[PDB]
């Protein structure tokens, strides 16, 4: 949460029960008031903590907090081998949180203007050269779209694969857009 | 009977659908056309045949809105790539590579025709092909 007394116990308190309520109807059926009640506080204290209900849903699928940590991360270092290490970074996030009923229920129901946005974010300085925004935003795309077959569509034989052979061979796709 | 069905919007509802929207019957007729000559050159091939019926398709607004109002178009699609191209895609693990070129096929047209992600919404045909297509090459030389 952070730093007021207090203060974590009750952001984590109202984000387990926005997983638990918005994972049982989704984003549109879901109101801030049942979640408020869920958490045992009241609406205006989830307006205080998150702002908007849209807000709150991409804190508690914690996805959008994941990703930007691990490309940030991963897009530290050399450009050798720099396109395998984001790829990388990308499925291992999403290995975690698919490990996940509630965030997975939540993912089948949603999240990819946020994600690109975000991705366009942490690659930041990583594309160099000409049109550097317009190839970062077709790395962001790559990712998302790699993102939603493999864990959402569960296209053959990407879904099946080993993360570790999907990686070296998607890595070369984003490799290419990096020295491009 | 398809003009009435793209205003509202043999086989059911959702051949009635596929027909009018007529993406399906075009992606295939192009990118078995951009499949055929050199490797060289033709993951930028494949690519501007992709931009060149959707750039069709968008321009078309009662068959952009039956777009714009998913899932079961996107797996349609996915289909007619895998196959269009999987004759193509030869080496060591060939099959998960023609997956990830339709992948990267449909997330373009997902971002530059329905989601609007900038600056690849608006960018020109020529740079698009050009950098995206290195992205396809690579995949299918490696």
């Amino acid at each position: 949460g952070g730093r007021r007394p207090g203060e974590t116990r009750t952001r984590e308190a109202i984000l387990t029960a926005a997983r638990v309520c918005f994972a049982e109807r989704g984003f549109d059926a879901t109101s801030l008031r049942r979640i408020a009640e869920t958490a045992g506080v009241d609406q205006s204290l989830v307006h205080h903590f998150y702002g908007t209900k849209e807000n709150l849903f991409l804190q508690a699928l914690e996805l959008p907090g994941k990703i930007e940590e691990a490309i940030t991360a991963a897009a530290q270092g050399g450009l050798d081998g720099i396109g395998e290490r984001v790829v990388r970074a990308h499925l291992s996030v999403w290995d975690d949180v698919s490990s996940r009923p509630a965030l997975m229920t939540m993912v089948r129901s949603a999240l990819r203007e946020t994600a690109t946005g975000i991705l366009a974010r942490a690659l930041g300085g990583v594309i160099t050269g000409e049109d550097a925004m317009l190839r970062t935003s077709m790395v962001a795309t790559q990712l998302v779209g790699l993102a939603m077959m493999r864990y959402v569509a569960h296209l053959e034989p990407l879904a099946s694969a080993d993360t570790d052979t999907v990686a070296r061979h998607y890595g070369r796709a984003v490799q290419a857009i990096v020295t491009d």
